[PDB]
């Protein structure tokens, strides 16, 4: 009986209240569900994602205030797939992508699958991008792709558009601004910078943190139309099924009810962060649906013992709690107050 | 005007009766639709690696092929292209090659470009079957890391025997992907029967999108030794397949019995359409898919226009002298055969203007 070692693999490849995944805990609207079931019924009975892209452009126009059309919009099965496609067109063998740590956007499987070398530059002690290092490294390394995540995961930190523009101007290739968590932030979108940096800027977005549509998922990006032409050369034909498209379309036409719940999540974040600081925790200012706090795996166990699952992102001294409904949020705040000591590391 | 040349692109990247896409034209069962809407409602209201879908796919394949498999032999992705991409990422890629037999639709050029696998093509013989001497010679010569065999083949409809497949496997040094996208319509046994014997080499690729119809869901999958699931797990995008996509595929699978009845009906109709084309005087490649590949036209695009003029959309696959008609409902099939009859005595020609620079 055979193991992986026997196959010709490429050699380089050798409980109750859960606030640990960064998703919208609120139930979907009756009108959403109703539209969903009626749309599947119609599609189930049988009579490049143009319609979905119209809808995504509409959603972004109203969300960001930047007027875009389907020509600026590109959809895939998820954010990882959006990024894969961009790395295939603009990264890959002999090319590099540079990002700022800690970040969840540059998943290692993307490098391996696309053969793009990933370069990491540490954020500063405040978990914010250190602009002097950032611009020096980009100028040193001439990376083909620069990633900026804002708001950042796991830290929640936003980077100003002025700083983003700085990064774009020194960046020789493309820049992917990852706004997965942008819905929860009051700050303006980098979509406002597209007109000025058409050959460079791609704004990456997702429906999977704010929306909830029968377990649908959708990653998308906003860019100059030429970027759509580019990823069309690498995208898998019929990558996006009619079903996936339809269901994303339904979610997007009920986005008004979705944006009400993200408003509620955003207000609750401000609260949870403040209270953590009262309790004496050091909390990175956030504009996401989560908080990054501490000064840890032991602490993570403590919370779990009290029936509260948050996330250990493997970053020393800190843990990430995603904002939930208020009862969940208080239940978290209870555990955290009492969770505040040393203990040594063995081999 | 800003264009694609202004971006830092990788330099190598620089009517009524439609019988032209190879899908099942029959309506879904009321029970299917009912289950689908109830499932989505349940999932929509909100109470690791597609394990449940894979249990159900394994059950399907066990019944269909007769070869006993579990979820550990089964791997699911959004479609066949995605299944192939993942395999090429694990087993192909920079410095490696994949060899196929033309004409075939399985090795899409975008797969080569996205994965950086070099594709090699070997021509099928004058009968549109794999010419085994040339096949085995070229595998020997090239030592390709991946060999593709599509059976039934698209666009030709031709099946390759398991004996010939085994010959190909034994000379192939890397892996062999047998693409059985169209297998449901064929009476011949599945290469899943060969899995036990060739665990380190053989992957059988399958899809639901030709036979099933489930709210515009799509689902590609493969059947193999469990070690192959371990392999593609290293390259697959986490959460590549949505709960929704999985759910819907599971509903289609639990109503398979209804779907298999409609494929039976499509398969009987194929035998008819093919025979009648041969009566009319058309040369028809023996098929076991849901389509027929026929002609010896002078200008086959002209012929394609003729059919369309008569309200019948078939497919021009850009192969000289031939066109591909996918089998539909019997009325559609007769409507096709009518036009086919009229067309076989015309001396159609419709040259285009040439390329002005």
């Amino acid at each position: 009986k055979i193991t992986l070692s026997d196959l010709p693999l490429r050699e380089e490849l050798r409980v109750d209240i859960r606030l640990n995944t960064n998703e919208n805990p609120y139930p979907p609207s009756e009108a959403l569900v109703a539209d969903l079931v009626a749309t599947v019924d119609k599609i189930a009975t049988e009579l490049d994602a143009v319609e979905l892209r119209d809808e995504l452009a509409a959603y972004i126009t109203k969300q960001t205030g930047v007027a875009v059309t389907r020509d600026n919009l590109w959809a895939a099965n998820g954010s990882n797939e959006i990024l894969q496609q961009l790395l295939q067109a603009f990264g890959g063998p002999g090319r590099t992508a540079l990002g700022f740590q800690p970040s969840y956007s540059m998943h290692p499987i993307l490098a391996k699958g696309t053969h793009t070398e990933f370069i990491a530059v540490s954020r500063g002690a405040d978990f914010r991008i250190d602009m002097d290092v950032a611009l020096e490294e980009i100028r040193a390394k001439q990376p083909d792709i620069v990633f900026v995540t804002t708001p950042n995961n796991p830290t929640g930190d936003v980077t100003s558009l002025d700083d983003v523009e700085r990064i774009i101007n020194v960046a020789p290739g493309i820049v992917i601004v990852d706004e997965a968590y942008a819905e929860f932030s009051p700050s303006p979108s980098a979509t406002t910078l597209l007109e000025k940096y058409p050959t460079k800027l791609v704004v990456s977005r997702t429906m999977s943190k704010a929306f909830d549509f029968a377990g649908g998922r959708l990653g998308y990006f906003v860019a100059n139309p030429a970027f759509i032409d580019a990823v069309m050369l690498v995208r898998l034909p019929y990558h996006l099924s009619a079903l996936s498209q339809a269901a994303a379309i339904v979610a997007l036409r009920h986005s008004a009810d979705t944006l009400g719940t993200v408003e509620k999540l955003s207000v609750e974040r401000v609260r949870v962060a403040a209270r953590l600081e009262e309790l004496g925790y050091a909390v990175v200012p956030s504009e996401s649906n989560f908080v990054f706090f501490g000064d840890q795996h032991a602490a993570w166990q403590a919370f779990l013992d009290r029936g509260v699952l948050i996330r250990d992102v493997g970053i020393a001294g800190h843990l990430r709690t995603t904002i939930g409904v208020p009862e969940e949020n208080d239940a978290f705040l209870d555990a955290a107050a009492e969770i505040i000591l040393n203990l040594s590391a063995w081999s």
